[PDB]
């Protein structure tokens, strides 16, 4: 039972935000504790996630994922809030940003289609908040770069924000609208509940990322 | 149109790499030249781009895009060389990297399905090059943060690399294997060659982005 030995390949399912948050420190720990195992990832959208996890082709899934209900074990890692993001020298955006200012400024939206993060557009729209979306993008990769050279502002998850704040010189403010908490859970299928390798790996996840 | 007064939505097609490189400077320009139009973007490997572009649902596409052939126009904007990338304080990694060292080190791979960045997997593999892949990922979002935290190296488009260097503490090296250059093209359908709106934006792409 000494990890350094293993030469296994784990398949991990996560969103783009996930990958960017989870992966850098997972790779650190793997380098000193199990430097011979191989990780590959993939978007939950891409497949029958359910079917893939059942037939063992996907060892673990990170994220929000409501569909994963019966036959899946679940473990809570952290809750995070939607947060308002803009560059650090933004000439007008205040912290805490007010609900009025949040209407007047120009935004970049992220569609985040079929994720938890796509709830956002609709909840705002329904609170009566029409944002001037000068830019709409399908995913998050660009927000750092865009916000950095522009006066736009984005609605973003707090753990994404904290990744982007030093690299791109941005700041955060609590979100002036009422948005739900997004809860990042870890999922495995019942069959791999007592698989030594699986347990080990998820134990690692909970150690690095569990806020308890 | 009156670019300033215009109110039009442009639908644009690009890879996550494209978004990252094109979007910031583009927004910075629309701010001054056309502050009331809305850009929306999407990926090429979704919907039916050929049919959508012909339809009018998609106004322009950027990237390699071989399938777009008749009825579609193009214009080369630039060719980027692939390059080698790793964190500034890396122990082994040296610039210029030896082909031998490139194999001794561990990599993170981007699969990047149906982009010109898919040929890499095989190009290198068919050139008789073996590389130890500790991590494999569907796209680029996490590439910068991963290299920052670890000792992995990556095979990446030079332009991605310059956008990454300073935020994530990274340096590059001419790639020590024979890889080709990769052409990024501005595309559009024949129905919209003479469209005043489409023309104007295309011309703005040519202005901001063309190596010539």
């Amino acid at each position: 039972m000494d990890p350094f030995a293993s030469t296994r390949t784990f398949n991990l399912a996560m969103t783009d935000i996930g990958e960017m948050y989870f992966m850098p420190p997972l790779m650190e720990a793997l380098a000193q504790r199990a430097p011979h195992i191989q990780i590959s990832t993939l978007r939950p959208n891409a497949g029958n996630l359910k079917e893939d996890m059942e037939s063992g082709a996907v060892d673990l899934a990170l994220g929000l994922l409501p569909e994963l209900q019966t036959g899946f074990f679940q473990r809570r890692l952290f809750r995070h809030r939607y947060v308002c993001m803009f560059r650090k020298d933004h000439p007008s955006a205040k912290s805490p940003m007010s609900l009025k200012q949040f209407s007047e400024l120009e935004h970049v939206g992220v569609v985040a289609l079929n994720t938890g993060h796509g709830e956002v557009d609709g909840l705002l729209e329904r609170a009566g908040i029409k944002r001037r979306m000068r830019l709409v993008v399908p995913h998050f990769i660009a927000i750092g770069p865009i916000l950095h050279s522009t006066d736009l502002i984005a609605t973003v998850p707090q753990r994404f924000a904290v990744r982007c704040e030093v690299p791109f010189g941005l700041t955060t403010s609590p979100h002036p609208a009422k948005l739900p908490d997004i809860a990042i859970n870890l999922f495995w299928h019942a069959k791999y509940n007592r698989d030594p390798g699986n347990m080990w790996l998820r134990q690692l996840f909970v150690e690095l990322f569990s806020e308890a």
